[PDB]
């Protein structure tokens, strides 16, 4: 009539979909702008549908892909091996999450140019790119860059920098405005890049003045570490005053100041969504705590 109550000491931690945190303590933020500009998102059938992808795939099938992935990544990275096998997909935003934040930033209706930094597979930003008449993407992987040119992206820049992204897009047929893109998404990239300040500065000069929407996602807690190449682990140079542990509210207020706020952005809305990763034969999904900052470019 109910689940089994088995007392163990080595079964790890397991939660359901209702335990996923979507809200936070609003009054526990020293920054005033972070309190009123908070929009609480929630679960939906699209996010739950992503959770059951490992269950509907089969345990024996999730084991075949896992063994083949470790065998493939001897000569490539982890993300490149998952794209070849069609596993390890990432989920952050649902279609309902899109219509909520797009109406909040003013540019709710479709149209304009969109830039996805670090897309690779673009499945995370797939529902978002349906609104813009022009879509661009930047990915340093050659194999994954060719995949983006087949899914609907008009221009796919095969590089890991965004110094002259607004100018290099126009060189490849990207009929984007000379003053920058309209909306740019940098989802879960500050924990991997070396210079997070120089990244936001490059993201700033890539947007239009005044009317310039920026979508930034950072995993909380913020543990920055840069991977050089194969078997070469490094450390970030910019020591941001952000705790490596603690609660979600402390990391947001620490990432707001010191890093995001000194850039001079206008906070449109702040939300808390789970960073869902596709499961396998052991767990249905792996989830991290993610924070979403929607910013407007200064004049």
């Amino acid at each position: 009539t109910s689940a089994l109550r088995i007392r163990c000491a080595h079964c790890d931690a397991v939660f359901d979909e209702r335990a996923l945190p979507y809200d936070a303590d609003v009054d526990s933020l020293a920054s005033s702008a972070l309190r009123e500009k908070f929009v609480r998102l929630s679960l939906d059938s699209e996010s739950v549908e992503f959770l059951n992808r490992a269950r509907a795939r089969g345990r024996d099938e999730c084991e075949r892909l896992a063994r083949k992935c470790t065998e493939l990544r001897r000569t490539m990275s982890l993300t490149e091996a998952n794209a070849i096998l069609g596993r390890g997909k990432m989920f952050v935003f649902s279609d309902a999450h899109v219509e909520t934040l797009m109406r909040a930033c003013g540019e709710g209706a479709g149209g304009g140019w969109f830039l996805d930094v670090g897309a690779g597979e673009g499945e995370v930003t797939r529902t978002l790119a349906r609104r813009f008449a022009g879509t661009c993407a930047t990915e340093s992987s050659p194999g994954m860059a060719s995949r983006l040119r087949e899914k609907g992206f008009d221009v796919v820049l095969e590089s890991d920098t965004v110094e002259n992204v607004v100018r290099e897009t126009r060189a490849r047929g990207g009929d984007v405005s000379e003053d920058g893109f309209d909306v740019v998404a940098a989802l879960n990239l500050c924990d991997r890049v070396r210079s997070p300040r120089a990244l936001l500065r490059d993201l700033k000069r890539a947007l239009k003045a005044k009317t310039g929407i920026l979508i930034l996602a950072i995993v909380v807690p913020f543990r920055p570490f840069v991977e050089n190449a194969d078997g070469t682990r490094s450390q970030p140079d910019e020591r941001l005053d952000v705790p490596s542990a603690g609660s979600w509210e402390s990391g947001v207020d620490a990432l707001w100041t010191e890093l995001i706020a000194p850039l001079g952005f206008d906070l449109v809305t702040l939300s808390r969504v789970p960073y869902i990763s596709e499961g396998d034969h052991l767990y249905d999904a792996y989830v991290l705590d993610d924070a979403v900052f929607v910013l407007r470019a200064p004049p």
